[PDB]
């Protein structure tokens, strides 16, 4: 079914949110890619907080029939450009292994992260 490709993280976006208190920044990942019809081709585009990489992560190692196949995947854990280099390059080897895998990729969970569904 679907064939992702190209997924890689472009930037970021700094985003406001309101804690009840306060506005809050916050960094939003800009994350772009391409799906393929069979000749089309869909381009993607979508903004997710480091917060939501590692909610995804849980959503899956929550499921058994998922969890499974992650196991050997490495994951997101709880100036200096090294670091900053290190997180995107980490994230984004992240989801390019989960969309490699189709049992997860193919999974509502990753469909609904990168908003395709």
């Amino acid at each position: 079914p679907v064939v992702i490709q190209n997924l890689r993280i472009t930037g970021t976006i700094t985003a406001r949110e309101h804690s009840g208190t306060g506005f809050h920044p916050y960094t939003l990942y800009t994350v772009k890619y391409e799906t393929v019809l069979n000749q089309q081709l869909a381009y993607h585009t979508v903004n997710r907080r480091y917060r939501e990489f590692l909610n995804l992560q849980t959503r899956l190692e929550e499921k058994p029939d998922l969890r499974k196949f992650i196991k050997n995947v490495k994951g997101p854990k709880k100036m200096d450009s090294d670091r900053v280099e290190a997180r995107k390059s980490l994230l984004e080897s992240f989801l390019k292994q989960l969309c490699a895998i189709p049992e997860i990729g193919n999974s509502e969970e990753v469909q609904e992260f990168l908003a395709l569904n």
